[PDB]
């Protein structure tokens, strides 16, 4: 039988502040249901320690979406509200099966757009350099489709072992720290000033696969939204 993520203590804080969306953005499990032992092949405890997400299909997901804590509704915050918004994780990205090409593992998203995607990607060239099997950040600085709307950065080559991430937003600036080192230092998010619908996400969101039956799989050793105001 499949062991439930809530059977250990590690993820209870974030489960109390998230809903699970699967296999689309449709609700799969409320925060209460997650804390109550919701489990399936898409979302279960692997190795007695990892919150594991699995999903197949282009643009499908198995993803946590930040909620107001203690049974609250969907959160919305703004890059320019003056508060520091922080998400931390420790992630084991396994080798992905053929047909999986890009898997978004953390986001800042709003009602209409992804401000930030951290994604594993099989192969991509950035600024004239080819990279394989790596973790990328994609920041939107506009809503258009041309390259001037994005800042894309190689964060790290994929490691077999756990990799730590931290996302911080304060005063319209974004910092991404990977394995303790700052890789994105104060990226401008001021295009999004006044958008009050931002929230964190984490899990597996499957982008541009070449087979819709190929199952993406991501293991979280830790995940939290860190509240700088201590409510
Ligand atoms: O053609 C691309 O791969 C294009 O995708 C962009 O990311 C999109 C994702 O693939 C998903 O469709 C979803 O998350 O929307 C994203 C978006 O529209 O921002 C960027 O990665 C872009 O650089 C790239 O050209
Ligand atoms: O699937 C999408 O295109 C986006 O869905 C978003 O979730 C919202 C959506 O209205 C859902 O049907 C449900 O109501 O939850 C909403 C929400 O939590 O904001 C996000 O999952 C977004 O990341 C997707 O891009």
């Amino acid at each position: 039988f499949l062991t439930a993520v809530s059977s250990i203590d590690t993820f209870l804080p974030v489960l109390n502040e998230a809903k699970l969306q699967w296999p689309t953005s449709a609700l799969a499990a409320s925060s209460e249901e997650l804390l109550g032992g919701y489990v399936g092949s898409q979302f279960y405890l692997q190795d007695g320690k990892y919150m594991q997400f699995q999903i197949a299909g282009s643009s499908n997901r198995c993803e946590l979406r930040q909620m107001i804590p203690d049974g609250g509704s969907e959160i919305g915050w703004a890059v320019d509200d003056g508060t520091t918004h922080t998400a931390t994780s420790s992630i084991v990205v396994p080798e992905q099966v053929d047909g999986v090409e890009e898997v978004t593992i953390m986001q800042i998203h709003s009602g209409e757009a992804p401000q930030l995607r951290i994604s594993w990607i099989r192969s991509k060239s950035l600024d004239g350099v080819a990279y394989e099997d790596f973790i990328m950040s994609t920041v939107r600085i506009g809503t258009g489709d041309s390259s001037d709307n994005f800042v894309k950065t190689h964060l790290a080559d994929r490691t077999a072992g756990a990799m730590s991430f931290q996302i911080d937003v304060k005063d319209s600036k974004l910092t991404i720290t990977v394995n303790g080192n700052v890789v994105v230092n104060g990226q401008d998010l001021s295009f999004w000033d006044g958008t009050d619908s931002c929230y964190f996400k984490a899990g597996a969101y499957n982008n541009n696969p070449t087979s819709e039956s190929a199952t993406a799989r991501i293991k979280f050793a830790a995940l939290a939204w860190v509240d700088h105001h201590h409510h």
